Parts: C-alpha cells; structure tokens; sequence
C-alpha cells in the first residue's frame, strides 16, 4: 500500500511551484492529489520546498504534537506553505477550497529509519 512517507508527499508536498499563484489552486491542488477522492478532506496544507528541505526538519527542534505525542519537530526556518480550507460552498464531490499563502514554521512527525516526516501538526 503506500507508504505514510509517500502519502505525506502526495498530500502536503509542492515543489514545483514558489507559491500559490491563484485562488484556485486548493481545488485543483486538492482534487489532482486524490484528496477529494471519498470526501472533502476538510484542511490540508501544501509545502513549496525541496523535499530534502522538509525532510531535514525530522532533525531540527523537537516539540511535542498537538495530541501530546513527542515524536513532533519545528523548522527552524519559515516556509512557503499554503493553507486550504474548505468553503460553505462546498459540497461532495464538488469540494471548494479557501487558498491561503503564507511563510511560517511547520510542524512534522517523523517515524522510521531513514527518519522523515510522516503527518504535518500544525504551521506556527
């Protein structure tokens, strides 16, 4: 089956693109990831970094989860992300996204050998 490391870069990575340039880019970032596949996935935020960039924050500051796991860790530095929200408009399988860009600290767990980041926490 996919790995979580694989699912977490289908789900929050985007290389290829600095930022958000449109406000459609959640619906068409959402949909083309399988993210609307049996449900409106309700928030989901993309990465525009290299993947070894995020990769590298599995050892940088360790921070405990927001559910109390202590496997978390915080970049050290702000990244471009984007945030997408779902809309009152919204409605399976039609699923509308808010798109937000913003730089700010991500928040990762990482499992496994080699050690990367399996679920994003939060964005600080």
């Amino acid at each position: 089956k996919e790995t979580a490391a694989a699912k977490f870069e289908r789900q929050h990575m985007d290389s290829s693109t600095s930022a958000a340039s449109s406000s459609n880019y959640c619906n068409q970032m959402m949909k083309s990831r399988n993210l609307t596949k049996d449900r409106c996935k309700p928030v989901n935020t993309f990465v525009h970094e290299s993947l070894a960039d995020v990769q590298a924050v599995c050892s940088q500051k360790n921070v405990a989860c927001k559910n109390g796991q202590t496997n978390c860790y915080q970049s050290y530095s702000t990244m471009s992300i984007t945030d997408c929200r779902e809309t009152g408009s919204s409605k399976y399988p039609n699923c509308a996204y808010k798109t937000t860009q913003a730089n700010k600290h991500i928040i990762v767990a990482c499992e496994g050998n080699p050690y990367v980041p399996v679920h994003f926490d939060a964005s600080v």
